[PDB]
C-alpha cells in the first residue's frame, strides 16, 4: 500500500543525489601500533570517496602529527579538533598560528571537558587570532551542562555569530529530535547548516556507554533491536549499519546534503553508508 | 507472531557440505516453523535431496520438508519415494513440477500426494508470473488448482518489488484462494548470481537496486550491508502489511537470514 510505495520513491530519491552529497570523516589518535595500522588503513579506504574533510580528535598529543600525516598522504582538508582545557589563550594563540602556518586552515573549535573557558571564547580567539573555518558542536537533544534548551540553543547561536563557520551535531538515533532541532535553530536565527554527525553502531555497549554520558537518548526500539546481541559481532553489525542507512536516507529526503562519521577509526561500516549515499570512488 | 522458515540446497562439494551444516545449527536456534531442501535433476537429485532432510531431522528435530519434482518420474515411482518419506516421519512436502527439459503438472503432483497420506503441502506461486504461464490469469487459476487439489500453503518466488506481492496476495484473495500466500525472500548478498537468478524468472530489479549494487563487484563486505538493508526494509514493509510468514532463500548462508529475522522479532 502506502508505506510500499514510499519506501519505492525514497529509495529512488536516494539513489538520484548520488553525486551532491558531501561527507566528512572523524578519527581519533591510535593508543597502540595495532590501532595506528588499523587508522592510517581507514584512512586511505575513506580516502578514495574524497570527503569534504576529515578531522582528529584533541585529548590532554599526536593530533598535530596526524593532521600532518594525513594533508600530505592524502592531500585532503584536515582539521584538527582543539579545546580549551590545560592550555592558555596565550598557547592556543600559539596552536592557531601554529597550525595557520602549517596549511592547517580549518579547525573544529570546542570547550572539552574536566574529570572556565566556553567554546564560544575560542571561536572569537581563532577569529582574533586569525581566520578559520570555526567548527563548532550543537546538541539536539542540549547538553548535560546546559541551562535549558532554549539557553543551550541560544549558545550555539552565540558561536555561529562568534564567527562558526558550521554546527555538527552529537550523534542521535531519534531523527525526529534532529530534525526539530535544525527547525528551532533557523527559527532561532542561525544561518549555517546543522550538519548531523553520524555514529554508525556496531558495538552497542560501548554505544549505550556514550549516550549515558552526552544524554543522548537510546529509543526503545533501538534498544531492542541490539537486545540479545552481546555475543554476535556479525550480527550487530548488520543491525546497526541497516539503522544508519535507513537514517541517513530519511535525512536525505529532509534536504540534508551533508553528513559528518563518527568512524572511531573504522572504515567499512562509514564506508558502505556513504555508498548508499552515492558517495563512491 | 512472526514464523519463518529456511530452504536450504544439497551441497555438492566438502566446503558447501561444512557451509551448510554451519547454517543449519545456526538458524535451528530460531526455531523455524519448518526448513526445506531443494532438489536438483543433473545438481545432487533426490538421494542428495533425501540426505539433507534426514540429517536436519535427526539432529535438530525440526520439521524438514523435502521439494519433490515430477519431472522424468512416473506416477509409481513418486508413490513409492511419497510412501517412504512419511513412514520415516517426513509429513510435509514442497510440491513442486521442476523446469521442462508436459507429462503432469504441480496440481497433478499434489493430487497423487494426498492419495498417499495426508502430507502436509506446499506449492509455488510466483507474484510477477511464470515465464511459460499462457497468462497473468492461467497463472492465477493453476495455482487455485493445486490449492484446491490439496496445497496447504503457497510460497512465491523470490521479488525485489514489494508492491508485485502485495498485488499478487490480493488477487489471490479474490480469487478464493483462502491459503497462505508467504513470501520468498531473497537476501542478496551477491547480486550478480542474484541477477541471473531474477533474469531466467523475470522477477523485476528495481532501477534503484541496480544502481545500490553498482560498484561493488569486489566488494563483499559492502554488498553484505546494502543487501541485508534492502531484505530488512523488504520484510518491514511486508510485516506492516500483515505478513506473519517468511521463508528465506538462505543459499546455504545463515547470517544475512539471522540478522534479517532478529530484527523481526524472531529470536534464539
Ligand atoms: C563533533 C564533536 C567533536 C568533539 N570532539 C572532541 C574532542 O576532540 N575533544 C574533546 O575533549 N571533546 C570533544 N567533544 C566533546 C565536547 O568538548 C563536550 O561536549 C563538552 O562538554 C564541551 O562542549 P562544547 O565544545 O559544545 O562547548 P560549549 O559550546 O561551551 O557548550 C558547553 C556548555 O556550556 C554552556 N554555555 C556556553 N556558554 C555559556 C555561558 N556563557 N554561560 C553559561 N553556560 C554557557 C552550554 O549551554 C553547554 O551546556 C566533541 C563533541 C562533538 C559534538
Ligand atoms: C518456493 C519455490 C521452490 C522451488 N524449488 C524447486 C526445487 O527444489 N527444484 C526444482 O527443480 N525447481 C524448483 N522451483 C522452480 C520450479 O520447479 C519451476 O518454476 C517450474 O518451471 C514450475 O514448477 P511449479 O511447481 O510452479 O509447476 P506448475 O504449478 O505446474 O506451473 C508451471 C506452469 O505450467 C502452467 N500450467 C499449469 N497447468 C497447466 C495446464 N494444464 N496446461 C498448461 N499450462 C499449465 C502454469 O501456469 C505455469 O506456467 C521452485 C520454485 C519456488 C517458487
Ligand atoms: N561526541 C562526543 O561527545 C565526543 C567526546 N570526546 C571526548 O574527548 C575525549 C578525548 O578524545 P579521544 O582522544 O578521541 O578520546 P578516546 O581516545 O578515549 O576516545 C576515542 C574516540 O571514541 C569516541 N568517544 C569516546 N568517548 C566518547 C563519548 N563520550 N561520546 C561520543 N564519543 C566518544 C570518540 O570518537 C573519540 O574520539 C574523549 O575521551 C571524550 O571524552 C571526543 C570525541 C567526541
Ligand atoms: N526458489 C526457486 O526458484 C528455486 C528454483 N530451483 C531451480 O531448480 C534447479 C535444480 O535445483 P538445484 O540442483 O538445487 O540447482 P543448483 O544446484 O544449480 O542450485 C543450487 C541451489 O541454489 C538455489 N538456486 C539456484 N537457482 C535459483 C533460482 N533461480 N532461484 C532461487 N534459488 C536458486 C536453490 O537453493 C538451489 O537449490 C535450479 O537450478 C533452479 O533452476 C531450485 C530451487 C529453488
Amino acid at each position: 500500500f502506502f508505506h510500499a510505495s514510499q519506501r519505492d520513491a525514497l529509495n529512488q530519491s536516494l539513489a538520484e543525489v548520488q553525486g551532491q552529497i558531501n561527507v566528512s570523516f572523524e578519527f581519533f589518535p591510535p593508543r597502540t601500533s595495532e590501532m595506528e595500522q588499523t587508522l592510517w588503513n581507514s584512512i586511505d579506504r575513506l580516502s578514495s570517496l574524497k570527503p569534504k574533510f576529515v578531522s582528529v580528535t584533541y585529548g590532554a598529543d599526536r593530533t598535530h602529527s596526524i593532521i600532518k600525516g594525513i594533508k600530505d598522504r592524502t592531500g585532503l582538508e584536515a582539521a584538527p579538533h582543539l579545546t580549551c582545557i590545560d592550555a592558555t589563550p596565550d598557547e592556543l594563540r600559539t596552536i592557531a598560528r601554529d597550525y595557520w602556518n602549517n596549511g592547517i586552515r580549518h579547525i573544529v573549535a570546542l570547550r572539552g571537558d574536566l574529570p572556565e573557558m566556553y567554546a564560544s571564547d575560542l571561536v572569537t580567539l581563532l577569529k582574533e587570532v586569525a581566520d578559520f573555518d570555526i567548527s563548532v558542536a550543537a546538541y539536539p537533544e542540549v547538553h548535560p551542562e546546559a541551562k535549558s534548551a532554549q539557553a543551550d540553543l541560544l549558545n550555539l547561536k552565540r558561536k555561529v555569530d562568534a564567527g562558526a563557520n558550521r554546527a555538527i551535531t552529537q550523534f542521535f538515533f531519534d531523527v525526529e529530535s534532529y530534525l526539530r532541532f535544525r527547525d528551532r535553530c533557523v527559527s532561532a536565527g542561525i544561518d549555517v547548516e546543522i550538519i548531523p554527525g553520524i555514529l554508525p553502531v556496531s558495538n552497542f555497549k560501548q554505544a549505550k556507554k556514550f549516550a549515558d554520558m552526552t544524554n543522548v537518548r537510546i529509543p526503545a526500539w533501538m534498544a531492542q533491536m541490539f537486545d540479545g546481541l552481546d555475543d554476535d559481532a556479525e550480527t550487530r553489525k548488520l543491525v546497526g549499519a541497516n539503522i544508519a542507512m535507513d537514517m541517513v536516507k530519511i535525512l536525505s529526503r529532509e534536504g540534508v546534503k551533508d553528513f559528518h562519521f563518527y568512524t572511531l577509526n573504522r572504515a567499512e561500516m562509514s564506508y558502505a553508508i556513504c555508498h548508499t549515499l552515492g558517495v563512491r570512488p
